[PDB]
């Protein structure tokens, strides 16, 4: 109504986002996130963008678990709005370990950052991608404050990341799927 809220077992929104092509459907192609799911597979849906550190730092790491895990759940990277967007003056004093990013005037430039995220960090094509829509629906539908992991199976969320400060572990992801594929 207001506003949005979900919660862990409810059913995942079908939220509206774009493909962005990582070639071993048409770039740029607009698609819903549950075209991504399939049978009683999990979906994991890791959302985030380049100049939010908490998701980068754990990108490699969601690339292991694509690499260890693809043949028997599926892997979606949803493109959100820039967490620090760059104002292109301000030197970054560290060497940081992402690039800077202004912030998106389009769909164009949000898939273009999608790309260059690719690309950064060595993602696969099993890892598919996918940029949110200018709407930001597919943020707002599931509670992403700058970086969040929800898994879908069967339809539902079938694990959410808390909002607690450490609440983003892609290493818990790892113990869910240990947990879902184990006797």
């Amino acid at each position: 109504g207001a506003y949005k809220q979900v919660k862990l077992g409810e059913d995942a929104p079908n939220s509206s986002v774009v493909h962005v092509s990582n070639p071993e459907t048409a770039d740029g192609a607009e698609c819903h996130l549950l075209d991504f799911a399939s049978a009683e597979r999990p979906l994991v849906v890791n959302f985030g963008s380049a100049t939010c550190p908490p998701f980068t730092r754990q990108l490699p790491a969601f690339r292991q678990l694509v690499e260890e895990f693809s043949s028997v759940a599926d892997f979606l990277l949803v493109y959100i709005d820039e967490a620090h967007p760059s104002d292109g003056w301000a030197v970054p004093g560290d060497s940081s370990l992402s690039f800077e990013v202004a912030a998106h005037r389009n769909q164009e430039d949000r898939c273009a950052a999608a790309h260059q995220l690719l690309e950064r960090f060595s993602l696969p094509p099993q890892c598919q991608v996918v940029a949110d829509r200018m709407d930001n629906n597919a943020n707002v539908a599931y509670g992403v404050a700058f970086e969040r992991v929800c898994i879908v199976q069967r339809r539902k969320i079938a694990y959410l990341g808390g909002k607690g400060p450490f609440s983003y572990n892609l290493q818990e992801v790892r113990s869910w799927l240990e947990k879902n594929f184990s006797k």
